[PDB]
């Protein structure tokens, strides 16, 4: 089966502002998960076709991933940091979701979730 469009990173009718927290996320947080060894899976959306996963889409039915999350920083597509770290969040629990503990995707997933609230928890304040 096709893959969905990808999550949309464009869209002048939602509305967007820039905050020192969204900046910490793009050029800090985003920055150091981007080259960990453990990054590639998870820095383009889940080609379930390329993957041979015919079910992913069927268990997955708010897919994120990192591609789309540095595009939408990138693209200036945020109101606030809550919604960057909630598409974080998203990508975390689908991959903990559709796979099994202990699986080589989730170790990754989770060393890379480790940084993350490494990161998160050093947020400035908003300013
Ligand atoms: C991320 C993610 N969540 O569920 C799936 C499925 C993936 C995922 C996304 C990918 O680009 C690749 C793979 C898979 O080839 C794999 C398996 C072990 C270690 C790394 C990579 C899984």
């Amino acid at each position: 089966s096709m893959n969905p469009p990808p999550p949309e990173t464009s869209n002048p009718n939602k509305p967007k502002r820039q905050t020192n927290q969204l900046q910490y996320l793009l050029r800090v947080v985003l920055k150091t998960l981007w080259k960990h060894q453990f990054a590639w899976p998870f820095q383009q959306p889940v080609d379930a076709v390329k993957l041979n996963l015919p079910d992913y889409y069927k268990i997955i039915k708010t897919p994120m991933d990192m591609g789309t999350i540095k595009k939408r920083l990138e693209n200036n597509y945020y109101w606030n940091a809550q919604e960057c770290i909630q598409d974080f969040n998203t990508m975390f629990t689908n991959c903990y979701i559709y796979n099994k503990p202990g699986d080589d995707i989730v170790l990754m997933a989770e060393a890379l979730e480790k940084l993350f609230l490494q990161k998160i928890n050093e947020l400035p304040t908003e300013e």
